[PDB]
């Protein structure tokens, strides 16, 4: 994974890139389509394009290189928010509590059972099996960072 | 991973869990301790908490847990927005466009190259190391979600 300073790291310099966006995006497609000339086959709008002078005067491909550049920079945004938070738990959990994953699911299970008791209209069998869910997926993203840090849980 | 459905239906029921989180969060831990007695014994600072009315009884039990549904609360909505941003791509990148990893591969290489290219001041050896590692996480949740939606990329 990442540190503190390599997240902060990625979104300091994708604050660079969107000063830039069309520039940055153009640059990345026409190394990609001149490093790997396959690539180019996926796009029906591009694949007659030849030379760089070519890839640089096409205005469809301008446009995708935005749309590329904006979709990876939201998913690298949210993964940052998202680690800076799970990051610190995992951390203190496997170093410092010392928290087995069996434990984690015996407090999903209270968390579940206090739910239904208390709001049984807004946690019915579907709402429910969402929590259950949720509280997996968090279960399971601890777990990756506990086997990161080599901690059995 | 949720249904945009679910997901609603975890925030619905999260939005009544922060409308009392402090007696939300007493309820899950006494739930968890009376059920899971050994759960209590990872907790240093409760060893003077042994009977249930104790547990209703003390201050800190009830402030940790606002503490823990806070934090469980937090990375929860950060996942679902994370999941959101992946959403989108992997649908299309699966399905419909067909993208192998190895050509998600060669973009992060380029995009790696034009950022060494155009910010050899601001993209030193550390900060391309992070991006680096950035790239693979997101390529390796798309992988993931891959493997969900049944593509072999
Ligand atoms: C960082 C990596 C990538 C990101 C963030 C990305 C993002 C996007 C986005 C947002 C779209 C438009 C909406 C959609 O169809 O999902 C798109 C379309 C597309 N992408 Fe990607 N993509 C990436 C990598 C690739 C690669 C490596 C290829 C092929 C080698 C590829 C091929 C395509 C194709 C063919 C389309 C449809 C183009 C069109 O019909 O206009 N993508 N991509
Ligand atoms: C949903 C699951 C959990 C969440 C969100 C959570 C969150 C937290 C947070 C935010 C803290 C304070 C900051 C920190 O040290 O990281 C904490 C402390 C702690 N947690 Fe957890 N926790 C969870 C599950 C557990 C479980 C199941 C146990 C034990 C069986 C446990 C044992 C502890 C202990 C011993 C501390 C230190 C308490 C102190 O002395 O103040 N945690 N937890
Ligand atoms: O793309
Ligand atoms: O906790």
């Amino acid at each position: 994974g990442l540190s503190d300073g390599e997240w902060q790291q990625v979104l300091n310099v994708w604050g660079k890139v969107e000063a830039d966006i069309a520039g940055h995006g153009q640059e990345v497609l026409i190394r990609l389509f001149t490093g790997h000339p396959e690539t180019l086959e996926k796009f029906d709008k591009f694949k007659h394009l030849k030379t760089e002078a070519e890839m640089k005067a096409s205005e469809d491909l301008k446009k995708h290189g935005t749309v590329v550049l904006t979709a990876l920079g939201g998913i690298l945004k949210k993964k940052a928010a998202h680690e800076a938070e799970l990051k610190p738990l995992a951390q203190s959990h496997a170093t410092k509590h010392k928290i087995p994953i069996k434990y984690l699911e015996f407090i999903s299970d209270a968390i579940i059972h206090v739910l239904h008791s208390k709001h049984p209209g807004d946690f019915g069998a579907d709402a429910q099996g969402a929590m259950t869910k949720a509280l997996e997926l968090f279960r399971n993203d601890i777990a990756a960072k506990y086997k990161e840090l080599g901690f059995q849980g």
